[PDB]
């Protein structure tokens, strides 16, 4: 961490620097079919019809 | 020359011009990259983040 380069004065070990707590987002897909399709509520778990 | 032709008899030496002391330049370039994407601002050497 604060070593490559340390020199010359104080050198120490590595962990010797404030890291940040936030996050960041990439890509997405763009949603197209879970939310363009009519809902059917039923109260079954067949549905039938002629 | 300075010495050619005597107008009529009396000529002066060398170095007799009035000149403009200003520095100045025809051009520069183009530059762009140093106003474009933000700073981001850091004391440490070095950071981290998930």
């Amino acid at each position: 961490a604060v070593n490559q380069s340390s020199s010359v004065e104080v050198s120490s070990e590595s962990y010797e620097t404030i890291f940040s707590q936030r996050i960041i987002r990439d890509l997405q897909k763009e949603l197209v079919v879970g939310a363009l399709f009519e809902e059917l509520p039923m109260s079954s778990k067949i549905l039938t019809m002629l």
